[PDB]
């Protein structure tokens, strides 16, 4: 299971400081909740070899670390030790409603950002509930309250393809093989296609950009706490965006 392949002493050495005072999710997110959480998605963090058993939950960590950090250049321990610092997007102005048949908003629901992937819309919250069985359409916030849904949603989020995209899981774990279309346009297996997946339009195909180096700081932390191997193509630097 996978707490075979991830302590709570090295899930508490990557997230450092998420439990400090500046941090406004203080004693939200416990290694038992992202347990619980794990159980529901069989498959996650024991597909393949026992490195890319040990590279997928460091991988996932380090993605919804960027998504939540802290840091900044001089913070105490590295911009890497401050993931998981926030559980929701705050700053918002929107309700993330866009009118739908297939997945209604709920009234007066707000869909932001919330959780470890920063969860964000009803076409995103709606299709995520209906796989872990819980209405979030009508109560988005359990994702700010519950911490083990806040992770299922996170895990739902890296376990679901998204076509043409494949999933993180699929490629972390050796199960996506590039088209010829993805070799063209550079996406090959390794973390970089990760960073491509959930934010490749913004962040890559056009150099060096400073988003995907918080995301790769964070996993090779995590790989190095693990004491995992980085595998290669860490970067999507020359990769188009997926299309």
């Amino acid at each position: 299971s996978v707490s075979s392949i991830v302590s709570r002493a090295q899930f508490d050495r990557m997230l450092l400081h998420r439990n400090d005072g500046a941090c406004q999710a203080k004693g939200f997110y416990t290694y038992d909740a992202f347990v619980a959480a794990a159980a529901a998605f069989p498959g996650f963090g024991t597909t393949g070899s026992a490195d890319a058993q040990k590279r997928e939950v460091a991988a996932f960590l380090a993605q919804t670390s960027h998504e939540t950090t802290g840091g900044w250049a001089t913070a105490p321990d590295g911009a890497f030790a401050w993931g998981y610092c926030f559980k929701q997007e705050r700053g918002a102005s929107s309700d993330y409603c866009t009118p739908s048949a297939q997945w209604p908003c709920a009234p007066g629901k707000r869909y932001y950002g919330r959780g470890p992937i920063q969860l964000s819309h009803n076409y995103n919250y709606g299709p995520a509930g209906r796989a872990i069985g819980v209405d979030l359409l009508a109560n988005p916030d359990l994702v700010a309250t519950d911490a083990t849904v806040g992770f299922k949603t996170a895990i739902w989020f890296w376990m679901t393809a998204q076509p043409p995209k494949p999933s993180s899981h699929a490629v972390i774990a050796g199960q996506w093989s590039p088209s010829g279309a993805d070799r063209a346009a550079g996406r090959v297996p390794g973390f970089g296609v990760i960073t491509n997946i959930i934010n490749g339009g913004i962040e890559c195909g056009h150099g060096q950009d400073s988003r995907v180096a918080d995301r790769i700081g964070f996993y090779k932390r995590y790989c190095d706490i693990l004491g995992v191997g980085y595998g290669n193509n860490l970067d999507c630097y020359s990769q188009r965006p997926f299309a």
